[PDB]
């Protein structure tokens, strides 16, 4: 809950980049003052697999963009089907 | 851990026989308790789709977890790998 509402900001910054569907799964940990993390999004299930990859270089690019205390961010993409609204795991 | 390398090696071999599996990118495995506890990663056909590259991963899971009984959790991923790539896997 201290991890609360930074959680939550990076979930938003994320779900605004063009083709993300939502977030599955963000890991986020502080380290000192500077944030680690791994994320996972949803996208189109027929999106190619080189279309996902840059849909994850996009998130990545705008989560640490708005978020100057992340120092490191991976980002993985799954299929999601577009009517799924299950809430972000952490 | 000459042990534990024979094993990763086995798991590679049963993974690339899979169709659609390009070549193993990444395997990174440990005991956890008794079991074996191991995450790869797998090179599929860029045009692949997303949803095409999960039945590749899946399928892994199913021939890996078949030849080695000691793996309790096998976390299988899919990134591009062009066809002609020669990097071996890593560890």
């Amino acid at each position: 809950s201290h991890m609360e509402a930074v959680q939550n900001r990076i979930v938003e910054a994320a779900e605004r980049v063009p083709g993300v569907r939502g977030v599955i799964h963000l890991r986020a940990r502080y380290v000192g003052q500077d944030i680690w993390a791994a994320m996972i999004i949803g996208v189109d299930p027929e999106n190619t697999v080189e279309q996902a990859h840059e849909i994850c270089e996009a998130v990545q690019a705008a989560v640490c963009g708005k978020i100057r205390r992340i120092e490191s961010l991976a980002v993985s993409a799954e299929a999601r089907e577009i009517g799924d609204t299950t809430k972000p795991s952490f």
